[PDB]
C-alpha cells in the first residue's frame, strides 16, 4: 500500500513544495493529502502538481484550519485509508516587529496556530499511531525555535514552544514506534506609519536596522524550499530519526555559543553586533 | 526614594514569598505591589506579611489576571509612585497528563496565562522602561523551559516560549538600560479515572512511572521558597544582570548532554531512562 501523508498549511512556501515532490516521487509511494486553512488558495498547488506531473489521485486537497479542532477532525474523517502513515505540522505564522505595537490579537493568533495547532493536529492523530505501534511525525522547524531574534519575540516564542513540545513528546514515544522529528530551517525561499505610532524612534530605527539585515542575509543564505523539502523526505526515510534535523550548518556556531553560556550573555552580546 | 516591585501571581508559592522578602527587607528599600488573579486568596500572603512584620505601606495588594489586558491596566495605573523599577513576571499554569487526555481549554489556558500574559504585562509595563533608560524585568523560568521533560509537554511548551520570548528581547534591550532575566528554577517546595478515559492502558502506566519518578525528585531535590526568592534578590542587585539565573545547578549536567548533541538523541535517550 501507498505511504499516506497529511501535510498542513500547503497553500505556499514548504507545504506547497513537500505536497508535490510526495505526490510527484517518481516511485508513486506517497498518497498525499494536501490541507490548507482556506480552499480558495489552492491554486498554486495544483499549478505546481501539474507542472510535476503528479499522478492522478496521488494528491488531494482538504480545507483544515488548524485553529479548529472540528475542521481536524472533519479532515481525518476524510482520509478514506483510514490510518495517516506520515503527518507534517508545517502550518505556520511569523509575527514581525516592536513588542509593544504588535495587537493582542495578532499575538494571540501565533500562539493559537503555531502551538495549540500542532497540538490540536498530535491529539487528533496520534492515538492511531500509538496503537499501531508506528507512524512519523514531522514538524516545521526554524532556526527562530533555537536562538532568541529581536523583534521576532512572540514568533520565536511559538517556534521555541514547538521545540518544547516535541522533546517532551519525544521523550514518551521513544517505545512506542511512533517517531517525532523537528526540521530546522533557517531563511527559505518562499506600515512604517503605523509601527512608528505605536513605539517609541529609538527602537523603530533598531527595527530598522534589523531589517536591513535581514534583507541581506536573507538575499544571501535563503535556501529554495526543493533543498529544504528534500530534508523532510531524508528524515522520512531514516530507520531510526532523530529528533532533529537541519536544513543548513550555517546557525550551528552560533547555537554552540549559545548553548555554552547558559547564562546567555555571549549569546545576547553576540547577536546584538550581528544584527545591529 | 524606595525602589517600586510589583510581581504577578502572588497567592503562593515564589511570588508569595519574594512579594514578602522584598517588602519586610531590613533596609526598607521596596514598595511591592503583590498582584494576584483572584484577590479572596490573598489571605496566606498577609499571614506571610505579618509573620515577617512587613512595615505598613511596604505591601499592597492588587487584583491582576493577565488573561486580560484591561486588568493589567487597571493595575498599573494603581500604582501612585507612576513608575515601575522592578517588574516580575511570575503568574504561571502547570499542566500535566497525556497530551491526549488534555482538555483544549486547558491547553489555551497554558499558553494564555503563561506566554500571552507576559506580553501582556511586557507591552503595558517595557515603554515607560525604556522611555527612563532603566528597569529590571525578572521572568520566573523553570529547568522545563530548558528541556523537554514527558507529560509536561504543553507546560515545557509554554515555558520554552518564555526562554524564546525573552531571549529576543534581550538582544534589543541591550543599549537600552533596561535589563531583563529569567530565574530558572528546579522543583520547589510550594482523578486517574479520567485520565485513563482519555488514553491508552500503556499511555497511562508510563504516566504512573513518571508520578513515581517526579515524587522521588521532589523527596530528594524540592528547594525552600526562600532560597529561590533570594536569587531573584541576587538579579535584583547585580549591576549588569545575566539573561539568566539558575536556583540551582543539579541540571546543568544534563542541560549540557542536550545543548551537545543538536539532534536531541542523547537527550532523549538519557531522559527517557532517567524517567522511565
Ligand atoms: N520561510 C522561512 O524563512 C522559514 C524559516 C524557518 C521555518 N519556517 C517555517 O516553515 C513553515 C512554512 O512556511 P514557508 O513554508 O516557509 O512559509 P509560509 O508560506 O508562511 O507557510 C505557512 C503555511 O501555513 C499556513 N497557515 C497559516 N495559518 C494556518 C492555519 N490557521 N491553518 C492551516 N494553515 C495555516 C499558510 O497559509 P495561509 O497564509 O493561507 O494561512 C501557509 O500555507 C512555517 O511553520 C514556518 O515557520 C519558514
Ligand atoms: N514550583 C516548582 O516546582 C517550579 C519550578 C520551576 C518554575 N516554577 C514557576 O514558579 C512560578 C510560581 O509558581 P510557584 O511559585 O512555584 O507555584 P504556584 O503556587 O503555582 O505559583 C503560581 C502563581 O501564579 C498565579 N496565577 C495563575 N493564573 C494566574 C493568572 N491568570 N493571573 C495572575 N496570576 C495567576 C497562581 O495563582 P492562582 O492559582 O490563584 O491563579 C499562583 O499565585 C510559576 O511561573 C512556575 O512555573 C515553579
Amino acid at each position: 500500500a501507498r505511504t499516506v501523508v497529511l501535510i498542513t498549511g500547503c497553500s505556499s512556501g514548504i507545504g506547497l513544495h513537500l505536497a508535490v515532490r510526495l505526490a510527484s516521487d517518481p516511485s508513486q509511494s506517497f498518497k498525499v493529502y494536501a490541507t490548507l486553512r482556506d480552499l480558495k488558495t489552492q491554486g498554486r498547488l495544483w499549478e505546481a502538481a501539474r507542472a510535476l506531473a503528479c499522478p492522478p489521485g496521488s494528491l488531494e486537497t482538504l480545507q483544515l484550519d488548524v485553529r479548529d479542532s472540528k475542521s481536524v477532525a472533519a479532515a481525518r474523517e476524510r482520509v478514506t485509508e483510514g490510518r495517516v502513515d506520515v503527518l507534517v505540522c508545517n502550518a505556520g505564522l511569523g509575527l514581525l516587529g516592536p513588542l509593544e505595537a504588535l495587537g493582542e490579537d495578532a499575538v494571540a493568533s501565533v500562539l493559537d496556530v503555531n502551538v495549540v495547532g500542532t497540538v490540536r493536529m498530535l491529539q487528533a492523530f496520534l492515538p492511531d499511531m500509538k496503537r499501531r505501534g508506528s507512524g512519523r511525525v514531522l514538524v516545521t522547524g526554524s532556526v527562530g525555535g533555537l536562538m532568541g531574534l529581536p523583534f521576532n519575540d512572540v514568533y520565536c516564542a511559538s517556534k521555541f514552544a514547538l521545540e518544547g513540545l516535541c522533546e517532551s513528546l519525544a521523550v514518551l514515544l521513544l517505545p512506542f514506534g511512533v517517531h517525532l522529528s523537528l526540521i530546522e530551517c533557517g531563511p527559505v525561499h518562499t506600515s512604517p506609519e503605523e509601527v512608528l505610532d505605536r513605539t517609541d524612534i529609538h527602537t523603530f530605527h533598531r527595527f530598522y536596522q534589523y531589517l536591513a539585515h535581514s534583507k541581506q542575509v536573507f538575499r544571501e543564505a535563503a535556501q529554495n524550499p526543493e533543498e529544504v523539502a528534500e530534508v523532510f523526505l531524508t528524515a522520512l526515510r531514516a530507520p531510526k530519526p532523530t529528533l532533529r534535523y537541519f536544513t543548513t550548518e550555517r546557525f550551528l556556531p552560533l547555537l554552540r555559543m549559545r548553548l555554552d553560556d547558559p547564562s546567555g550573555s555571549n549569546y545576547v552580546t553576540a547577536m546584538h553586533r550581528e544584527v545591529f
